[PDB]
């Protein structure tokens, strides 16, 4: 499957793509304002994620640091990134279907639209100003708005026992972006697309 990743933000981001134990395609790249990066993701990829990173510094060996979304100091991510990170999530070719969603379960750093470029399903978007409105206890100094699990590390916020409800903090994310997961047991906002669809991820879509 093809994913086109487009940075429409006025600032540079460093895109990342990983299925947790491995890079997807090159795994990461700098995207200046307006740049597009096209990657190929193997059919059958389960649990893939794409996100943006802000305020990164890398040396010539592709090693360094980012203020949001850092994946152990690497330009090319092999693993998932440190919150806060707005997440485009996907599982491809699962019994003939693709499943896509956007999630704020790991917080929010950059607004995002996640849309199919082929026929047969709709896209999802979280483009509200979550950072500007972020509750004070969730504000990350580096930028972005952390989820409550990352900040407080309780069973209720992390949904550790498999049982948990919504919270004042989850409802904040849900109010600004109803189409994104706001906590682990949120009512699914997953979208079902035809198997082997293609997609575009746009940072700062509006
Ligand atoms: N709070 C301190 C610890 O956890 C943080 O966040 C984790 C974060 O909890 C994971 O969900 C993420 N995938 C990686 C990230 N390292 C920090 N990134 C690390 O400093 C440390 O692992």
């Amino acid at each position: 499957a093809t994913f086109e990743i487009v940075n429409r933000c006025s600032y540079t981001v460093w895109a990342a793509a990983s299925k947790g134990d491995a890079a997807l395609d090159a795994g990461g790249r700098q995207l200046n304002s307006g740049e597009s990066w096209t990657i190929n993701v193997e059919p059958g990829t389960k649990g893939g994620k794409i996100w943006a990173r802000t305020d990164c510094y890398f040396d010539d060996s592709g090693s360094g640091i980012c203020k949001t979304g850092d994946c152990g100091g690497l330009l090319r991510c092999k693993r998932f990134g440190r919150p806060p990170t707005t997440l485009a999530e996907f599982s491809l070719n699962q019994y003939g279907k693709d499943y896509i969603d956007i999630s704020n379960i790991k917080g929010f750093n950059v607004p995002m639209d996640f849309s199919p470029t082929t026929r047969g399903c709709r896209g999802v978007r979280c483009a509200a100003d979550i950072v500007g409105q972020c509750p004070a206890k969730l504000k990350a100094p580096g930028g972005g708005c952390n989820d409550a699990c990352t900040v407080f590390q309780t069973s209720e916020y992390c949904c550790t026992t498999g049982k948990c409800g919504p919270t004042e903090y989850s409802r904040f994310f849900k109010r600004l972006c109803p189409d994104a997961f706001s906590y682990v047991l949120d009512k699914p906002t997953t979208v079902t697309c035809p198997g082997s669809s293609n997609y575009r991820v746009t940072f700062c879509p509006t």
